[PDB]
């Protein structure tokens, strides 16, 4: 599944036109990263969280931040 | 930011309204875990991809699978 059919099924799901969808799909996307970029936390019940994780600095190699996700129940479930 | 957040920031950037916002959001979750659910994969340009991986079976512990997330470019570099 690519992008162009996520918005196509929820706009056959949710009874919004493909234009509507597509603004909807890109704010939650970009929502999320705004949010990892502040460095807050992005918990979503049922689905999972996203989360910003530090890799440490070591050997002359500098620190840098890793996007995480960590799925929650309800998607391990759904998914077994 | 948790789901209301989430649906919130939606609605304000998309101008729909938080009714029909609120649909989108749980829109692209349901999508999202049905199409792994299905074993499809989940690729988003620019956000990452979502796949399921399944662990081996090994000392008496059977296999199962698990679903996970891989960052794109795009979502690493604006996070760092």
């Amino acid at each position: 599944m690519n992008k162009t059919e996520l918005i196509n099924a929820v706009a056959e799901t949710s009874g919004l036109s493909k234009k509507d969808a597509t603004k909807a799909v890109d704010a939650v996307f970009d929502s999320i990263t705004e949010a990892l970029r502040k460095g807050d936390k992005v918990q979503l019940i049922g689905f999972g969280n996203f989360e910003v994780r530090e890799r440490a600095a070591r050997m002359e190699i500098p620190a840098s931040k890793v996007p995480a996700f960590k799925p929650g129940k309800a998607l391990k479930d759904a998914v077994k």
